[PDB]
């Protein structure tokens, strides 16, 4: 068996000439030539097996992927494993091989507002789909796009999707934990779970303005410090927008704030399209049901040279329900070897 840095990568004999990428904290990724269809593919070794919440997280990932078929989406192209539960201690997931990502694009390059429009353009139109197969992907951010060398972008990582529940999503105080800081809408600190498409909207809003920049545009330094720059930046909510949060700890929170002044987008990004400034205060609008959704978006003006609801295609069928939580890893580990049997072997 081929070694990488320290790890087995039980991959042959189909894909040789591994070459190392990056690391997770329970995964490795390796680019490998495909000997089969003749391309260098990228292959993810998964070792969750020891631990409840990573074999839901991968569990996730691998029954929302087989499901989706879309070009703005990252496929699963084969799966690697032993052909027994006994023997599986790994699963390798074979994806198509991307140059990089836009977290690492935006630590270099400046982007063209052609890019921008481009990039978010096929941003939408993969959330499009995800959405109206009623799934939250829930995790949105740079490092979650990845890019190929003609700038052709895929979504990655659904290891913390859920499907979306509206009408369970009220929640008290400071007490969720959704998406990564700096992408995280400001009622995930004040009355939601998360279980609503708009959470996805503010993460795309966020990265847009990250785009326009080069920098986040809401660098909390903790949890506790993310919704400080979201209000420095939007201002204080108005008097309609605290009515529709019921929950008296955090409007109560929002009511004890001084008056802070709405800063113009213009004024922080001079150089910009105010077409994409329009469209980024609609995605970051602090009131999740005045909040843009995803058709509106691609519909906007902004976007208006790629625009083509006919080819924005939608899911052939919507997660019903949520899959799972209280199941003891013994049981996920059946259920991945079982969503796994197709590509043995
Ligand atoms: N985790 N990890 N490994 C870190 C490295 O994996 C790279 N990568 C990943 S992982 C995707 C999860 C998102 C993330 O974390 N970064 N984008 N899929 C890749 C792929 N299909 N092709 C090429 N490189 C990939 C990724 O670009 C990063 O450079």
């Amino acid at each position: 068996p081929e070694m990488v840095r320290g790890q087995v990568f039980d991959v042959g004999p189909r894909y040789t000439n591994l070459s190392y990428i990056g690391e997770g904290a329970y995964g490795m990724v390796c680019s490998a030539y495909d000997n089969l269809n003749k391309v260098r593919v990228a292959i993810k070794k998964i070792s969750p097996f020891e631990h409840q919440t990573y074999c839901q997280r991968t569990l996730r990932e691998i029954k929302i992927l087989l499901r989706f078929r879309h070009e703005n989406i990252i496929g699963i192209n084969d799966i690697i494993r032993a052909p027994t539960i006994e023997q599986m201690k790994d699963v390798y997931i074979v994806q198509d091989l991307m140059e990089t990502d836009l977290y690492k694009l935006l630590k270099t390059q400046h982007l063209s507002n052609d890019h921008i429009c481009y990039f978010l353009y096929q941003i939408l139109r993969g959330l499009k789909y995800i959405h109206s197969a009623n799934v939250l992907h829930r995790d949105l951010k740079p490092s979650n796009l990845l890019l190929n060398t003609t700038c052709d972008l895929k979504i990655c990582d659904f290891g913390l999707a859920r499907v979306a529940d509206p009408d369970h999503d009220h929640t008290g105080f400071l007490t969720e934990y959704v998406a990564t800081r700096w992408y995280r809408a400001p009622e995930i600190m004040l009355n939601s779970k998360g279980y609503t498409k708009s959470i996805d909207i503010w993460s795309v809003g966020c990265i847009l303005a990250e785009m326009l920049s080069n920098r986040p545009i809401f660098p909390g330094k903790h949890y506790l410090d993310q919704l400080n720059h979201i209000l420095g930046i939007l201002g204080s909510p108005s008097q309609e927008d605290l009515n529709c949060i019921i929950n008296l700890k955090a409007r109560n929170y929002l009511l004890s704030l001084p008056h802070k002044n709405k800063v113009p987008w213009n004024r922080l990004f001079p150089n910009a399209d105010s077409k994409a400034l329009d469209l980024l205060d609609k995605m970051l609008t602090f009131n999740p049901h005045k909040r843009i959704e995803v058709e509106q978006a691609l519909a906007h003006p902004y976007l208006e040279q790629y625009y083509d609801p006919s080819d924005e295609p939608i899911a052939e069928a919507p997660f019903k329900f949520d899959m799972l939580d209280d199941l003891p890893k013994e049981k996920l580990k059946e259920l991945i070897f079982e969503e796994t049997a197709r590509f043995q072997p």
